[PDB]
């Protein structure tokens, strides 16, 4: 029968995406069967069905019973929401993990960057344990570090005068890490502790990442160690292609490469204010844009919103009159657009990002270079590295509350369409889609590390 593999991936679609592709590939390319299993906090959306009832023919799928969350605050971080429900589902994990092992040839649990509380079920049921980290290869390596970051240094990492050294990676302030390390007395930083530290059980780690992207720390993480383990450079896994929203069709409408998609998202809100700013700048620039526009985190105390203050409507947000002075250059969509065909399109010549790595690794496999507006979880150092590294990106300057004033985001957006400024970035970013089609190829360094790690694999059995 085929080797199988067992994944677990940690709550959200943005995990949930390169992790099917990862499936893919394998039962692609190395004749693997799959097994998803998805522990839940409450009922799927039709959409989640359909995504799920629409699996390639050799991956199927189990649903954990929904955990319950009653105890938690409201105040709790993500991390910290993430990690319990894997603890809280242990019980139905080896329930369900117990008839795949009896039924198939299970060679490996593969859990995320959140899951290594499952290891115990995967070591009692013999089966190697692995992880796959969705994001980039400088997170990665921060994970492995933590151990000893968090032994080095007690102050909050904001609070430290000089760049925090990742080992192979571009220096970074402690301002700039990740959000579930900004506050150490959080339970979130506990979480990310407990995890880190049992990094060292996992018999190999596969990283979202490839070499032309992030060198430094790959080849930092491929530097053996005892307790250190093999890491895989597989990426880009995005989901990679060949509308209700209209979106698609309007694009057909504008001249190539004039487009400057605009995306905070799924969970990245901003502040009235800074939205309004975000609006009045894109129509200062007098460049098209395509907004996939969410409500903000609260509402300005101007009367002009005092009737939709508690709407739900995102549209209703914009200055008076936005959406009629644009109607020829911009497109705003409500809530949620087909992105990866957005930045497929050839009319697409600009993305203004919040910086997720799949976001940003679909902008990087169709070349479309980037405005950087970092929100939330690592997004601030995937930031750093994309202006400041690898150069792709051009970077807004706030002031000093913050607030990015619209001038600067027309300033930037006309920078990277037009200006100077923007013709590195889209140059560099052209070499780096080449990159990603090289090692993907046929003999690219990521195929053929996704075929060392199914060697390893498939030998179990
Ligand atoms: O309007 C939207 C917003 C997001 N996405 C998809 O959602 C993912 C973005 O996740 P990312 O890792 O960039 O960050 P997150 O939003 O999960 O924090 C990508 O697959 C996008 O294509 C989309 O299709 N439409």
């Amino acid at each position: 029968e085929n080797p199988h593999i067992v994944i677990l991936p940690s709550p959200g679609m943005g995990h949930l995406i390169p992790l099917v592709e990862f499936s893919k590939r394998l039962i692609s390319q190395h004749q693997f069967s799959v097994t998803l299993i998805l522990p839940t906090d409450g009922p799927i959306s039709n959409s989640q069905k359909s995504f799920l009832n629409s699996l390639p023919s050799c991956m199927d799928y189990h649903l954990l019973p929904p955990v319950n969350f009653d105890d938690l605050p409201l105040d709790v971080k993500i991390e910290t929401r993430i990690s319990l429900t894997v603890t809280r589902s242990l019980s139905s994990l080896r329930e369900v993990f117990k008839t795949l092992v009896d039924s198939k040839k299970v060679v490996a649990f593969v859990v995320d960057l959140f899951g290594t509380d499952a290891f115990d079920v995967a070591i009692d049921f013999n089966v190697s344990p692995y992880i796959f980290f969705p994001s980039t290869a400088m997170a990665l390596s921060l994970f492995l570090y933590l151990p000893k970051l968090d032994a080095t240094v007690s102050c909050e990492y904001r609070d430290l005068p000089d760049p925090i050294q990742i080992p192979g990676c571009i220096p970074i302030h402690g301002k700039d890490l990740l959000d579930p390390v900004q506050d150490r007395k959080n339970e979130a930083y506990r979480w990310l502790l407990h995890h880190s530290k049992r990094y060292r059980m996992a018999e190999g780690v596969v990283s979202n990442s490839f070499k032309e992207l992030e060198g430094g720390p790959i080849k930092a993480l491929q530097e053996e160690e005892p307790g250190k383990p093999p890491v895989y450079p597989v990426g880009p896994l995005i989901q990679m292609d060949s509308d209700g929203s209209g979106c698609l069709t309007w694009l057909d409408e504008q001249p190539r490469g004039s487009v400057l998609y605009v995306s905070y998202g799924s969970g990245g809100t901003l502040s009235h204010e800074q939205l309004i700013e975000v609006a009045s700048g894109l129509e200062m620039s007098e460049q098209r844009f395509l907004w996939v526009i969410r409500c903000p985190n609260d509402t300005v105390a101007n009367a002009t919103y005092f009737n939709v203050q508690d709407s739900t409507n995102p549209l209703d947000f914009l200055p008076k009159g936005f959406l009629e002075r644009t109607k020829g250059l911009g497109l705003v969509v409500p809530n949620w657009a087909p992105q990866a065909q957005i930045l497929s399109h050839g009319s697409t010549g600009g993305f203004l990002t919040h910086c997720g790595w799949n976001s940003t690794l679909e902008s990087v496999v169709h070349g479309v270079p980037l405005i950087a507006w970092p929100l939330y979880a690592e997004q601030k150092m995937n930031a750093v590295m994309l202006t400041e590294d690898i150069k792709v990106a051009l970077r807004p300057k706030a002031n000093e509350n913050g607030l990015v004033g619209r001038l600067e985001i027309a300033k930037v957006v006309k920078g990277l369409m037009e200006g100077e400024e923007g013709k590195g970035v889209r140059t560099r970013m052209r070499d780096l889609k080449d990159a990603a089609a090289k090692v993907l190829s046929q003999d690219g360094s990521s195929t053929k590390a996704l075929a060392e790690l199914a060697t390893k694999l498939k030998n179990k059995v």
